[PDB]
């Protein structure tokens, strides 16, 4: 698998971050970030994939050391952790036929697994709007509390 890079924006409180909605197969909510291109910087392809999802560019609060990255299923995932951006930031996509919206969460309502359906006997993980975005919610959660207190 490619290589996907993106962020995670704070607003000032670092209460709330900024997840985007897509459609189709990328129906639910997650953080924008996307595929590398051939010959592209991991922090340039996450300004170009938050820019074109958000429009809102990083590129001058890119912290080289500040991500946090999973290798989900063999494929690596990095998001740049952009903190103090203010939550009246008017954010429009490039890309609407890909976005469908873009909204401010609380970082504490948001879940940090899926639960199961053990009140119903049977095997799995109940569907969760927020699938995407939840493998990073306790890492960041445990970096803002390292990085900050
Ligand atoms: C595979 C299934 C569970 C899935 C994946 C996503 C998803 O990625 N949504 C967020 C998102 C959408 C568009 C975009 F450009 C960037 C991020 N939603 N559902």
């Amino acid at each position: 698998g490619v290589p996907t890079y993106g962020a995670i924006i704070l607003d000032e409180t670092l209460e709330n971050v900024l997840l985007v909605q897509g459609y189709l197969a990328k129906s639910g909510w997650g953080f924008p970030k996307g595929k590398v291109n051939k010959e592209e910087a991991p922090h340039d392809c996450a300004a170009r994939e938050v820019f074109e999802e958000t429009g809102f560019d990083i590129k001058d609060y890119i912290c080289k050391d500040d991500y946090i990255e999973l290798r989900i299923n063999d494929q690596l995932a990095r998001l740049y952790i952009i903190p103090g951006i203010p939550k009246d930031t008017k954010f429009n996509p490039k890309t609407r036929r890909e976005i469908r919206n873009i909204e401010w969460f609380s970082i504490e309502k948001l879940p940090c697994h899926r639960n199961d359906m053990t009140p119903k006997s049977k095997l799995g993980l109940a569907p969760n709007k927020f699938f995407m975005a939840i493998p990073f919610i306790r890492p960041l959660r445990d970096w803002l509390s390292r990085r900050f207190g």
